[PDB]
């Protein structure tokens, strides 16, 4: 699907264009070399080349399998890595982790193991890499190749840049597209913003809000930010796409209605992680209800709608009765000063509704009013069944806590405290943050589930930023632009592009 010329529009600039990027880059070695993709790739190929170097990344790739091993296989597997890297007399041995630190280690394998048994070596190693090999690679040929990425990666975007396809859906300020970018084939999903409705119902605020917020957050259970363009008449955000339906189709339409309790498990665990990736930039999302919760093409989820989704100032509370009729937590229906609590009681009332097939305050066949549901959540005690264990029970009534000092995760031990709840009990984060874990329901591949003011000129300024860093470095790895891309000279020489000789 890529666009003929892909490797033209694509095409890497000569080392000499890059010179202002290279003077104003931060040299930071957690961003360059982990954060941002193509610059982890880079700097592990540059320690492909020194044998010195090529040990230690080896030893972390084996450290990452081991923190998701089965807790069954823990010795095994970590045995194999102290006979490889931790023996002095080793091939690929580790020097830097000096032997007071290994003898340490030695012993936590004397006793049962701990998934995280490694960290003290695996930061040693960090620290060691931090220094000279990081210096080194910054002056190395493959950080100039990094340059050339980071050259192409802030290219100006427009809509030729993409080629847009039918109308996946509509919301309450435009619609919904299967954008694809031309040079790589990557589909997405837009967000289109018509320019005139924003401008008249004064709402530019919200609109950058929203657009920030996706950019800041990189979960794999929050649909994240690719591209921000302007276009004449509107202004988009170019989102993930996600082909597998909403929650609320399959907890009602593919449902008992309501899903087995382990299979909620998997998809709570999952928006936990989502609301935890949030919470960590301090953002409270507050539409947390079963249409909001999307799969994708493997039965993964992501929370998706964060147009109600707020920045809250650390150490200050936010008021804001918003959000849908029946999942509003107390706090937000009294229009009080609250933080990240309504998110644990939407997780509370999702919960609830995948076990039992209907809210915990409104019957699926019942016919109420606004009001008696609202009464409800702030007077009525939930009821469960026989749908749910005791620990089923359990959390969802401490996150169905009317009071937010009392209710789950809203403690400064945050997201932690509700992993830790009997209900995850058999849950493993490490192997589902990872993407080990086989969700219950796969969708199938072809299922088809469904004015010339000067002011809003700053406004499109602001908003229209372009790709955004680590989305748009993942795009180039998946489509295998980077692998095709990415060639040096043979035997390890420069080629034409990254030597400065001859343009
Ligand atoms: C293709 C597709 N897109 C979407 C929507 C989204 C998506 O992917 N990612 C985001 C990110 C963020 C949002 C978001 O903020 N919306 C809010 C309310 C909004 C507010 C205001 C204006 C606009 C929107 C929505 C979406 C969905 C739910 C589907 C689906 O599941 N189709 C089933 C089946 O028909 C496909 C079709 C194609 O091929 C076969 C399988």
């Amino acid at each position: 699907g890529k666009s003929k010329k892909w490797k033209e529009i694509l095409k890497f600039p000569h080392i000499s264009q890059c010179e202002d990027l290279r003077r104003t880059i931060d040299r930071d070695y957690c961003s360059l070399c982990d954060k941002q993709p193509i610059g982890r790739l880079l700097f592990r190929q540059f320690c492909e080349t020194r044998p010195g170097l090529e040990c230690y990344i080896q030893f972390l790739d084996s450290v990452a399998e081991y923190e998701v091993t089965p807790d069954e296989k823990l010795g095994e597997k970590g045995k194999e890595i102290m006979t490889k890297y931790l023996t002095p007399k080793s091939p690929v041995f580790i020097a830097q982790v000096g032997q007071d630190l290994v003898s340490q280690t030695e012993e936590k394998l004397l006793q049962k193991p701990c998934k995280e048994l490694f960290s003290a070596c695996a930061q040693s190693v960090h620290e060691y890499l931090r220094g000279e090999p990081f210096h080194e690679y910054l002056d190395s040929m493959f950080f100039d190749r990094f340059l050339q990425w980071k050259w192409l990666e802030r290219q100006p975007v427009t809509k030729n840049t993409f080629r847009q396809y039918r109308v996946l859906g509509k919301g309450g300020f435009g619609e919904v597209c299967a954008c694809q970018v031309r040079a790589t084939g990557k589909m997405y999903a837009c967000k289109r913003l018509e320019k005139k409705r924003i401008k008249k119902r004064k709402g530019e605020s919200m609109a950058l809000n929203e657009k920030q917020i996706l950019e800041k957050v990189n979960s794999q259970f929050v649909v994240n930010l690719a591209y921000a363009y302007e276009t004449k008449d509107a202004l988009c955000l170019v989102l993930t796409i996600m082909n597998g339906g909403d929650l609320k189709f399959h907890i009602y339409n593919m449902g008992n209605p309501g899903f087995e309790e382990e299979r909620a498990l998997f998809y709570a665990a999952e928006i936990l992680c989502g609301l935890e990736d949030l919470h960590r930039e301090n953002t409270v999302y507050r539409n947390l209800k079963p249409e909001n919760i999307l799969l994708d093409d493997y039965g993964h989820i992501r929370i998706s709608d964060l147009g109600l989704a707020v920045k809250i100032p650390e150490g200050d509370l936010i008021r804001g009765r918003v959000g849908t009729v029946g999942y509003m937590a107390p706090e937000v229906l009294n229009n009080q000063r609250y933080g990240l609590s309504p998110d644990y009681w939407g997780l509370g009332c999702l919960i609830y509704e995948m076990i039992e097939g209907q809210s915990p305050f409104r019957g699926r066949k019942e016919k109420v009013k606004r009001e008696e549901v609202d009464r409800r959540v702030l007077e009525t005690e939930e009821v469960y069944s026989h749908k749910f264990s005791e620990e089923a029970k359990s959390i969802c009534k401490m996150l169905l806590t009317k009071d937010a000092k009392q209710r789950l995760g809203c403690q400064e031990e945050g997201a932690a405290e509700v992993k830790r709840h009997p209900f995850f009990r058999n849950m493993n984060f490490k192997r589902l943050e990872a993407g080990m874990l086989d969700p219950p329901f796969v969708p199938d591949p072809r299922a088809v589930y469904c004015n010339l003011d000067h002011t809003d000129d700053d406004f499109y300024s602001k908003f229209s930023t372009g790709s955004v860093s680590i989305p748009w470095q993942n795009e180039m790895i998946e489509t295998e632009c980077f692998k095709e891309l990415n060639v040096f000279g043979p035997n390890g020489t420069l080629p034409p592009d990254l030597n400065r000789n001859h343009p």
